[PDB]
């Protein structure tokens, strides 16, 4: 996975035929019919959840929303009322699909005195699991869902080792590591294909479609990786001391942000930006002198490369690649979207290098920022304002200066995502140490505080998605999915990473 000879040859061929593609068109039609067609409502919720978890929401979003809307406007509730598993699955799938369900659907499962969940639930594994997964769709002040999380976490930890079904035990272990709401879609799809195949409820048409679609999508990723590896070797940044494997790390993160084939060009551009972010992060952290870094920053602020030959080669090359790629991406927006994006790529790079320079000056002067002071800068230095403003530039319908100026100002929805990506990275001049310095907290207490900030910012993202937004798809999804990418990659670590890379990007799923 780390060999550019091997990567640069990916895309050359694929074992995905026109026969595979026709078969895929036929299976898609039956799955679409299964989602729209008759089924008992609990079975339909479980089917739609399986479609999502197999990575296929992008193929059936309209059918799934229509089916859930039907179910939501029912009037007949006997199928779910008094059933924890049914109540919790309904609550989750409706909230995920923009249909509001109040937290009070769970009040009947509580002790009316203490507000604690009933002891009699402690044995219901599938109920606890659905309640756990449901809890992460909660908003600020939804106290029943905060209790549901703490209760279902404690109970699932308790019962995990008591489960008889191996498949169910693996699912519970997976959930305790990360809830489904926090998992990167493409990576979870590869994991869940093998789990689903072993489920007793398993639908073989849906399994077969999931394997075939997985392989077809993966052939697009392999062509992208080819083009990106050839680009990267073209830049000569593969040969620089630092950011060993930056390209493939960037691309693997990009796949968490957006995996769909129709977003290939956008994904390649995000991946280039990410490769440069990680490369230049090393320049500012390890390699450059303060004078070199100040010049790098000043050149970028003025978007004026007159003085670039004052920098040494190993710094000039990253700078000019950043400049050239930013111009290319802004130009793509002009050619493809009618809107010159260079002012916006130049601006987010200037902002990011300013945030690196501030970190470098803090380090050099031995400054201890407050957690708030650190995060105000570190939500920029993490690179997600740069990555998200770029993704908006490339995907927004009818781009305008007004629209770009708004997204670039980092309203709550966007800022929440950036802060989350930063604090998740730090949990993986750092969040925990800053909070320790500010309050005298222990590492253990400081870590729990930062963890509570993750849960808080997630509740704000969740609520922002039920609110009318000036944003549309795919940007709404990008903002959530960069956070999932962060969770996934900040839980050998390199053996785990390579397996993820090999199973998701390199090896097709065996079809019979
Ligand atoms: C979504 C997408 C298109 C790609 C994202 C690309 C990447 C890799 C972005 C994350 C930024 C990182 C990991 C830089 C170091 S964080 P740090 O400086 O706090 O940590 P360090 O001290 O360098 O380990």
């Amino acid at each position: 996975l780390w060999d550019y000879d091997f990567l640069q040859s990916l895309g050359r061929h694929s074992s995905v035929t026109e026969e595979h593609v026709g078969l895929a068109e036929k299976l898609k039609g039956e799955v679409k019919s299964l989602i729209t067609g008759p089924m008992e409502p609990l079975a339909k919720l479980e089917f739609i959840d399986s479609v999502r978890r197999l990575g296929l929401k992008y193929q059936f979003e309209t059918e799934m929303k229509e089916a859930l809307a039907n179910i939501s406007k029912d009037g007949y509730d006997s199928w779910w009322v008094d059933n924890l598993r049914a109540t919790a699955l309904r609550f989750r799938l409706l909230r995920e699909n923009g249909i509001f369900v109040p937290q009070d659907v769970f009040e009947r499962f509580q002790n009316k005195e203490t507000g604690k969940f009933k002891n009699e639930l402690c044995e219901d594994v599938k109920g606890l699991l659905n309640l756990y997964e449901a809890s992460f769709l909660g908003w600020e002040g939804e106290d029943i869902l905060d209790e549901a999380r703490t209760f279902s976490t404690a109970q699932l930890k308790n019962v995990e080792g008591k489960i008889s079904s191996p498949n169910l035990a693996k699912i519970v272990h997976h959930a305790l590591d990360l809830p489904l709401h926090w998992r990167a879609i493409r990576y979870e799809a590869r994991w869940f294909i093998d789990i689903y195949e072993d489920e007793e409820d398993m639908n073989p048409t849906l399994l077969k479609y999931a394997k075939l679609d997985f392989n077809i999508v993966q052939s697009f990723h392999q062509a992208e990786i080819g083009r990106l590896a050839r680009w990267w070797v073209g830049t000569g940044l593969d040969k620089l001391p630092f950011a060993r494997n930056g390209l493939i790390q960037s691309y693997m993160y990009a796949i968490g942000m957006l995996f769909e084939p129709h977003l290939g060009e956008v994904r390649e551009m995000e991946a280039k930006v990410g490769a440069l972010i990680t490369t230049i992060d090393d320049v500012y952290d390890v390699y450059g002198t303060m004078e070199e870094l100040e010049l790098f920053t000043d050149i970028t602020e003025r978007w004026d490369i007159n003085r670039v030959d004052q920098l040494p080669r190993n710094i000039r090359m990253p700078l000019l690649t950043m400049f050239n790629t930013s111009n290319d991406i802004g130009y793509w927006a002009l050619k493809e979207r009618g809107f010159n994006g260079i002012p916006y790529t130049a601006k987010v790079w200037a902002d990011q290098l300013k945030s690196y320079t501030k970190e470098a000056k803090w380090f050099h002067e031995g400054h201890k920022p407050t957690l708030e002071e650190y995060l105000e800068n570190a939500l920029v230095s993490i690179g997600f304002p740069n990555l998200l403003v770029t993704s908006y530039l490339l995907t927004v319908d009818n781009p305008t200066k007004e629209k770009l100026d708004y997204v670039d100002s980092l309203p709550l929805f966007v800022r929440a995502s950036c802060i989350l990506c930063r604090i998740i990275n730090d949990l993986g001049l750092k969040s925990i140490q800053c909070y320790m310095n500010e309050t005298g907290a222990s590492q253990e207490v400081a870590r729990e505080h930062i963890e509570g900030l993750v849960r808080m910012w997630w509740k704000r993202l969740n609520k922002c998605l039920f609110e009318p937004s000036p944003f549309t798809e795919p940007f709404l999804s990008f903002t959530i999915n960069v956070v999932r990418g962060s969770h996934f990659f900040y839980q050998n670590a390199e053996s785990w990473t390579k397996n993820q890379g090999m199973s998701v990007l390199i090896h097709p799923i065996t079809l019979d």
